[PDB]
């Protein structure tokens, strides 16, 4: 498969994003060697009432393929470890600014915090 998902914390098994919904996520991205290339989890004395999760419309190409596909399988509250093959991430180009090399399998911890039913 082009990604794998391991559930770290079960969601509500009830509310799954549909294409066109807006999802709200916390994440940490790592390379296979363990290098953290990004996180939106704030470590400054900021937390609640300062930092906001990442919001995007799901299933329409706004994120790398691995995320767009995996999110549709997650329920609200779920925290999962996604291992995304390069073709469903940054492929041959990589991403120079984030120091992601060509052909990089990416690991993301993703927590789906909320869903707005924008598919309506
Ligand atoms: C208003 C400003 C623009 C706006 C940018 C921001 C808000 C800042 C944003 C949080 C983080 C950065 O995004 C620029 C940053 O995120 C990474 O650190 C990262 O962890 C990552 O991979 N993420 C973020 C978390 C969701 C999955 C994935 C993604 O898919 O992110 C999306 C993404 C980059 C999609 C492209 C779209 C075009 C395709 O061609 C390409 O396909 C190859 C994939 C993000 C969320 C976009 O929807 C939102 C934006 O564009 C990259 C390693 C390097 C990149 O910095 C350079």
């Amino acid at each position: 498969p082009k990604y794998t998902k391991s559930v770290l914390k079960k969601g509500d098994k009830t509310n799954f994003p549909k294409k066109g919904d807006v999802v709200h996520c916390w994440y940490t991205g790592t390379l296979q060697d363990g290098t953290v290339f990004d996180t939106n989890i704030q470590t400054s004395a900021k937390k609640k009432k300062n930092a906001k999760p990442l919001s995007f419309k799901v299933g329409v190409g706004k994120v790398i393929r691995g995320w767009d596909e995996a999110l549709l399988t997650m329920s609200k509250g779920e925290k999962a470890r996604l291992e995304i093959e390069p073709e469903w991430a940054y492929g041959k180009k990589g991403q120079p600014d984030a120091k992601i090399p060509p052909n990089a399998k990416l690991t993301f911890e993703v927590e789906l915090v909320d869903i707005d039913l924008e598919h309506h």
